[PDB]
């Protein structure tokens, strides 16, 4: 009644915002409703973008170090936490603004309010106000709009543990980025990607890390023998990884939080921290937003189920992003939006889930994407996988990573490239090239043919290839 | 008469080492005859290796100024050139070390001397001695080898200009790399790569520079545009960037090496360097070998001509590398290598020309591969291009180098991508997707719909394959 969109987005990250602006150059009326002031959603104000920012600047601080060695000698750098704060919210607000300008250029109006479906055509946006990402509060003025499609890309929020209570000093990765101090002992409850990439960051500002898992490892999901190699070169940082281990009490006290573990290689007296990164997964936003008044289902755990259109039960509604699965990672929600919104347009267009790249930024960085040698054994699929150990790298000596390797992983019958795992700096700029070659059917002949330069660490995925085809001549006889 | 085998290879650089290992591989009985007591060649000895080990050390460097701005503060480092000189010699040494391992686990003999060819089947060895490379002597003992199969690999050398004088001050590459001091004002004749990249250490280092070339344009061969911004952001290291200028004098004084410009906007007073870096080009070494006495045609310029099996005219004897043609590049040498030691071994097999990348690693790098813009113009074929500018990476912006871009090209009439080009930071390592996305006949579909992680500098690719298709919502409408 109040207004009326051929595409009405829910929510303004990733997904979001690439959808609406896809829709709008297919020339569409289309509508935001966010209820933060700023687009781009996690991955850029509270995620991704902020996170990498200070992964990077310390990955300097750590090579400095190992300059020396080489007659290039530095003191400790001199650290001022506020401006290194200020460096980050300045790379966000760039592009924030950036954000803004383009919505307005694309002629895609932004609502700031918190949306909950009416009925199936309907939004009833509660009005919000504030400037700040994730602090704004409802202004008491509600707005009602309509919408022939409606694509819904409300995304995930922190999983919280509920043994836990509140305190300060018990933060989750928003309070990591706020970067308030540098703790002196510092605990990640939680063995993921997120977490380890924040004690990277406060490992080389001056923080000791323990960290905690109940599962069987740190990284679930990545192959194991590229998280070892992550694990050795980083144990320097931790004074406790424990894995297979419970955690029982969270007791804040003057002089710490002090955390009780049962494991059997976890101590038994409870263990003093200066500040706790509750680092335990994110949950989907699906139950929060009214959508059984649209008429869409939505599972126990908060996920919006779609098929490869990205539809919803109900046809002309989608959803996109972290809201509809796993992985919970920024380019699917990008892809995933740009379907919705050529469906939006009446262009049949599908969602191709099989090569979805995962990337630790860490030090070294650990990047897979496809077949893992995990999943493979999981559902019982047949493969042969080929290693080029960075060790036989020229490239990777003379940088001081030959730790690293390169692994590709093919089908036993085909022979096509379906999987493949770096570790080591530059993976993440470097797996794109895996990607390719599984979309494009490729088997070992193709890749090992394809002339990389030298010296690189990417002709490394060449090479890996020749040791697929028995014919690399840097390795010892194969 | 005094040894037999199947293959002898003259040569120990990457073509030669590639090919021998290769052929050994195959179960053939293999000798490489290198004058120099180690293996590996210009690229390991005095080339790629150690000279991207001082890039890469360098290029940290000026990483840590700008750190500052981001609240991350260090002073000047103390430079122990000493020290710097025996980290890249260590590099060095730990690969030269490696091959001679390799050389005798796979069972090939390595004979140090001057090969010559006596007749189509046998080899004239004058025994060299000495163990640093281009520092060794004959000794006036000569071996006679006879061969089934020959596989040149002589490489190229230094281009020498006559008009130019004996100056412990007038140094090449070699000289460059050996680090005798960091000359207050350098000059470097000739815009290729290689000077440039020995420049960008230098001028780290302390080193004013100058540089002057003949022709239009620096690095030659790479499209203006890369090169464009290449220039913007080194403008800081050189006082005079004198294109289309004459070299005129090159006179030794006490006090510094004269030099005298012929230009449109070069000076007109003689200039004085503490050092002059002659980097005008490569020979190949295809008159230097005695290769008439075996049947083997050489042109005037010291190329030997090969066709896609490496075969020289004589049918029994190859070539690879440097010493056949353009590129000299060091992953030409070795896959050129691969085939001919496959055709030793009666296994048809080609090499194919058409994708082979060429680097800079210099600040930032200079990536590309396959059709140009430059070419496309000089044969009339009709192309499109997309490019996505590093100002909409956040990944870029977050890291300070907002200034590159990515460009693809693609066939007009066909759509698959038949070139690609990237500057800015770990270029070299991301174009190996390019090439094997033209090795494969993709198209920007192909390319666009291939999900690249986020945040990454390597998703440009895929990003700037949607700006082909029309459909990049980072941009702004297309
Ligand atoms: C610390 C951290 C690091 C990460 N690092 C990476 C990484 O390196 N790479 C990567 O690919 N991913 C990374 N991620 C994950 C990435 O942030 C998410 O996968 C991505 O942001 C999800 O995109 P989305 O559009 O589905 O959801 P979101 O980004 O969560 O956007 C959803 C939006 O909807 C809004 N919203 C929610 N409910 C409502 C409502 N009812 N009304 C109105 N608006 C609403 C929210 O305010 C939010 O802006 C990281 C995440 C975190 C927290
Ligand atoms: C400063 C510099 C930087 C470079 N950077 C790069 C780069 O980053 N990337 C890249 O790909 N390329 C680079 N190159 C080029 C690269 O070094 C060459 O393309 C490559 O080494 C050629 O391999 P090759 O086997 O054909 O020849 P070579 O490496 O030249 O090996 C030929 C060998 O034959 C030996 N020989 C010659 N004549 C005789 C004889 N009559 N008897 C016995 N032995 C003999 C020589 O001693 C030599 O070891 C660089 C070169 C230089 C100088």
């Amino acid at each position: 009644a109040d207004a009326e969109y051929d595409v009405v987005v829910l929510g303004g990250g990733p997904g979001g915002y690439s959808a609406a602006f896809a829709a709008a150059d297919e020339g569409l009326k289309v509508a935001i409703v966010e209820r933060y002031k700023t687009l781009g959603g996690v991955c850029l104000n509270v995620g991704c973008i902020p996170s990498k920012a200070l992964l990077h600047n310390a990955a300097v601080i750590d090579e400095v170090r190992h300059l020396a060695a080489n007659g290039i000698k530095y003191p400790e750098p001199e650290l001022d936490i506020d401006m290194l704060r200020a460096y980050k919210d300045g790379v966000v607000s760039r592009l924030t603004g950036g954000l803004a300008g383009m919505a307005k250029s694309r002629k895609v109006d932004v609502i700031q309010g918190d949306g909950q479906f009416l009925d199936p055509h309907h939004l009833e946006v509660s009005l919000t106000a504030g400037d700040a990402y994730e602090q704004a509060a409802p202004t008491g003025e509600k707005k009602i709009v309509a919408f022939k499609n409606c694509i819904i890309a409300a995304g995930s929020r922190v999983t919280k543990l509920p043994f836990i209570p509140e305190d300060p000093r018990i933060i989750d990765s928003s309070g990591a980025l706020a970067l308030k101090e540098v703790p002196g002992k510092l605990l990640i409850i939680g063995g993921g990607i997120i977490g380890l990439e924040m004690g990277t960051v406060y490992s080389t500002l001056g923080s000791r890390l323990d960290v905690v898992e109940m599962m069987d490892g740190l990284m679930q999901g990545a192959d194991r023998d590229l998280v070892k190699v992550w694990q050795k070169q980083n144990e320097y940082r931790f004074d406790n990884i424990m894995v297979n281990t419970k955690t029982v009490a969270v007791e804040p006290k003057e002089d710490g939080v002090y955390v009780t573990f049962e494991g059997a290689n976890a101590p038994k007296e409870p263990q003093r921290y200066d500040a706790v990164l509750v680092a335990a997964g994110r949950a989907p936003n699906g139950k929060l937003i009214s959508a059984e008044k649209a008429g869409v289902a939505v599972t126990d755990r908060g996920f919006i189920e779609v098929d490869k259109q990205m539809r919803t039960n109900v046809p002309h509604i989608y959803a996109i992003g972290d809201i509809v699965g796993q992985p919970m990672l920024a380019h699917k929600a990008v892809h995933e939006g740009h379907v919705a919104a050529e469906n939006c347009a009446g262009h049949k267009a599908y969602f191709d889930a099989r090569v979805i790249p995962g990337v630790a930024y860490t030090s070294p960085e650990v990047a897979w994407v496809g077949e893992t040698e995990l999943s493979a054994k999981a559902s019982g699929r047949k493969i042969t996988k080929a290693n080029f150990p960075w060790a036989a790298s020229g490239r990777a000596i003379a940088n001081g990573c030959d730790n690293g390797f390169t692994k590709l992983i093919f089908d036993a019958e085909t022979g096509r490239i379906i999987g493949g795992g770096i570790v080591g700096p530059n993976g993440g700029d470097m797996i794109g090239e895996v990607c390719l070659a599984i979309e494009m059917g490729c088997d070992a002949a193709d890749i090992g043919k394809t002339i990389h330069p030298h010296p690189t660490l990417g002709e490394s995925i060449g090479m890996a290839a020749e040791v697929a085809l028995g014919v690399c001549t840097d390795l010892p006889p194969q």
